[PDB]
């Protein structure tokens, strides 16, 4: 039926879920005997930092219980005094990045300051030291940990009155966008690559500073009809004009590059961001250098950042590409920024290798 | 034939409600003694 329920309630006990990875050099060379303490970085969820967690693993399990077993403990560093109740789990990640040993805590284990839960007798020592499993590449144990901290209760209520009338949705975007297709009551021309379009000063000056500036500087008094534009082609300018009037870009993905260039030319902040988002989804190994070039040319800060991250992640396959060597011979500054970025994130001061 | 009708309509009030929890599989957390609505 779905009768709206008259009064309706949407209680939401939200859970923040994140992950934490740990890899230790020469794990077989540690040999922590009888509860010798080795600690890890204090890490938060990522969405702000109010409370911190840290792991604590004993290659030889402490106490007579885990004498032939590995004791692994998760510790609370600091948190608000509220009897924190957060779920956690631990698993061993193989060389291929596939979860292998799923051992989930049966319930949301309670944590307080100075307290540490853990899956005691985590893994038997004979199987742990067995190199035939392949879970220890270069005698390194990669641990994958997930946590499910919860804020414990926030509720929403009401209302959804009857609303006996049926108000249609606002149609300014739909109706005003129809101005372009009809080209009704236009009074100025718009030349693009030897093809003439028609527009008018009002909306163009409204939704872009560049058009507002060039028209108002004595140009709209005398030469208002004719404007010289040659940096772009008519096909992309159609969509960019449609964005100016309507505020939407349906045919964006097909020409996301030169349309980004057009947006950068006329300072279209929203369309610049949209082009960055659309083109960031199509990043690949072969076009990483080219995408870096386009991002650098148009001062696309966000897309430049994601391209820098992508090349830092996949430098193993991008250097052999012709685009990378063409970029190197042409524009070595991007090679300098790539060197600075890659020398810090993934391949820095020998740690990790 | 008709001389006196007394409908005495029994008063009936009706209304609806709904309850959505987005994380039912993990909505327990607190061991689920009671959820104060």
């Amino acid at each position: 039926s779905g009768p709206v329920a008259e009064s309706w309630c949407y209680t939401q006990i939200k859970v923040v879920k994140f992950s934490y990875m740990w890899t230790i050099n020469n794990f077989s060379f540690c040999r922590e005997k009888m509860g010798e303490v080795i600690k890890s970085s204090t890490f938060s969820s990522g969405a702000n930092d109010k409370l911190k967690w840290c792991l604590r693993v004993n290659p030889k399990g402490l106490d007579e219980e885990s004498k032939d077993y590995l004791s692994l403990y998760l510790l609370l560093v600091s948190c608000p005094k509220s009897e924190v109740r957060a779920k956690f789990k631990f698993s061993i990640l193989n060389a291929k990045g596939e979860e292998t040993k799923a051992m989930e805590s049966q319930r949301a284990y309670r944590f307080v300051q100075g307290k540490d839960w853990g899956f005691k007798k985590f893994i038997r020592r004979d199987f742990l030291l067995d190199e035939a499993n392949g879970l220890l590449p270069d005698d390194k144990l990669t641990l994958f940990c997930e946590v499910s901290v919860v804020q414990d209760s926030v509720n929403i209520s009401g209302q959804n009155t009857m609303n006996m009338v049926k108000v249609p949705e606002c149609r300014l975007a739909d109706e005003l966008g129809g101005l372009w297709e009809n080209s009704r009551f236009t009074d100025c021309c718009l030349c693009v690559a030897g093809q003439e379009f028609q527009a008018h000063k009002a909306i163009l000056a409204a939704r872009s500073p560049v058009f507002s500036a060039m028209f108002e500087h004595e140009m709209e008094e005398s030469k208002k009809n004719r404007v010289e534009i040659n940096d772009v082609e008519p096909e992309v300018f159609k969509e960019m004009m449609c964005f100016i009037y309507t505020g939407k870009a349906p045919n964006l993905d097909k020409m996301a590059d030169d349309l980004l260039a057009a947006a950068d030319k006329y300072a279209l902040e929203r369309l610049k961001v949209m082009c960055e988002d659309a083109l960031c989804s199509n990043l690949s190994v072969e076009n990483a250098a080219e995408i870096l070039i386009l991002a650098d040319l148009h001062s696309a800060d966000q897309l430049k950042t994601q391209a820098v991250d992508f090349i830092n992640y996949h430098a193993s396959d991008v250097l052999e590409t012709s685009g990378w060597k063409s970029m190197v011979v042409s524009h070595p500054h991007l090679v300098a920024e790539a060197y600075r970025s890659l020398a810090s994130a993934q391949c820095p001061f020998l740690g990790p290798p």
